[PDB]
C-alpha cells in the first residue's frame, strides 16, 4: 500500500488512532477511500503488540469482520464503513430500529464471535463502541487491539471493567466464556438503545454507590457481581432475550452458553417474533 491523504479522523484513542484516507494510486483522485489505524505513542512495546494485531486481522475473513487491506511507524489499512460505530448509528436511528432489526445485529455479532473462536482468538474488548455499521443491514466487529491468540498449551491471563467477567476482574483470565459475558453486556446496550443514563457504567455506579473511586470501584464491582447483582432488564426488552443476558452473566464459567448456541437462539427468537 502506497504512502494516502488524511481526510478526517474517525476514531481517537490513548494509544490508537483511526483516520479516513484516500489511496489515489494513479493520482486520479478516484481510488477507493480506506480506514487507516496508526499508533499514538509508537513505542517498542506497542509496535510489537500492534504488529500481532495486523497479523490477526489479515488472518480473519468473515462477513461480520472488517476486511483488512494492508500495511504502510506502521499503518493498518482497513475497509471504510460509512455509518461508523453502532452506538453512534443506533442513537441517531432509535425510532427507526425495532427489536427484530436489533436481533439482526445481535445475530451477526454472534456469528463473527463464533468464527473468532474457531481460530482460538479471544477478543477481550467486545462492546458496541467496537462495532461498526457498513449499511443499514450489516454491522461488523471493527477493532482487535486487545485480541489475544489462545496459547498452544485455554485461557490467556493478561480497562472496561463494566464489560469484564468476574474471573477477569479477579484472576485477569480471559477466554471464550469471558467473551460470552461481555456479549451479554453488548446485548444489554443494544436494548437500552445506547441511552447514557442507562449505560452499564452509569447503572453499576448507582448500584455500587458513587461515593467510590479509583480501584475501590473494582473492589465493589467484584463483591456485587459475586452476590448475584446484575444489570436490570431494560424497559421494552422481552423476557426471553433478557434471559440470554443473565445466562451470559453466570458466575460459573462452565454454564455460560456457547456462541454457536446464542446465534441459533437469537435467530429462532427473531423469526418467532417476526412470524407471530
Ligand atoms: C482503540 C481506540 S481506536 O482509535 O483505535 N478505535 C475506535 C474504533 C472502534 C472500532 N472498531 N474506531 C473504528 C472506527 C472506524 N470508522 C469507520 N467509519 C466511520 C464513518 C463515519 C464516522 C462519523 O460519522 O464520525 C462520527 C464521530 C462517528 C459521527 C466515523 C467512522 N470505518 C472504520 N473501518 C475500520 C475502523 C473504522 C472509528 N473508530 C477503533
Amino acid at each position: 500500500f502506497e504512502e494516502l491523504k488524511f481526510l478526517q479522523q474517525l476514531g481517537k484513542g490513548n494509544f490508537g488512532s483511526v483516520e479516513m484516507c484516500r489511496y489515489d494510486p494513479l493520482q486520479d483522485n478516484t481510488g477507493e477511500v480506506v480506514a487507516v489505524k496508526k499508533l499514538q505513542h509508537s513505542t517498542e512495546e506497542h509496535l510489537r503488540d500492534f504488529e500481532r494485531e495486523i497479523e490477526i486481522l489479515k488472518s480473519l475473513q468473515h462477513d461480520n469482520i472488517v476486511k483488512y487491506k494492508g500495511v504502510c511507524n506502521l499503518k493498518l489499512i482497513m475497509e471504510y464503513l460509512p455509518y461508523g460505530s453502532l452506538r453512534d448509528y443506533l442513537q441517531k436511528h432509535k425510532e427507526r430500529i425495532d427489536h427484530i432489526k436489533l436481533l439482526q445485529y445481535t445475530s451477526q455479532i454472534c456469528k463473527g464471535m463464533e468464527y473468532l473462536g474457531t481460530k482460538r482468538y479471544i477478543h477481550r474488548d467486545l462492546a458496541t463502541r467496537n462495532i461498526l455499521v457498513e449499511n443499514e443491514n450489516r454491522v461488523k466487529i471493527g477493532d482487535f487491539g486487545l485480541t489475544k491468540v489462545l496459547p498452544q498449551d485455554e485461557y490467556y491471563k493478561v480497562s472496561p471493567i463494566f464489560w469484564y467477567a468476574p474471573e477477569s476482574l479477579t484472576e485477569s483470565k480471559f477466554s471464550v466464556a469471558s467473551d460470552v459475558w461481555s456479549f451479554g453486556v453488548v446485548l444489554y446496550e443494544l436494548f437500552t438503545y445506547i441511552e447514557k443514563s442507562k449505560s452499564p457504567p452509569a447503572e453499576f455506579m448507582r448500584m455500587i454507590g458513587n461515593d467510590k473511586q479509583g480501584q475501590m470501584i473494582v473492589f465493589h464491582l467484584i463483591e456485587l457481581l459475586k452476590n448475584n447483582g446484575r444489570l436490570p432488564r431494560p424497559d421494552g426488552c422481552p423476557d426471553e432475550i433478557y434471559m440470554i443476558m443473565t445466562e451470559c452473566w453466570n458466575n460459573n464459567v462452565n454454564q455460560r452458553p456457547s456462541f454457536r448456541d446464542l446465534a441459533l437462539r437469537v435467530d429462532q427468537i427473531r423469526d418467532n417474533m417476526a412470524g407471530g
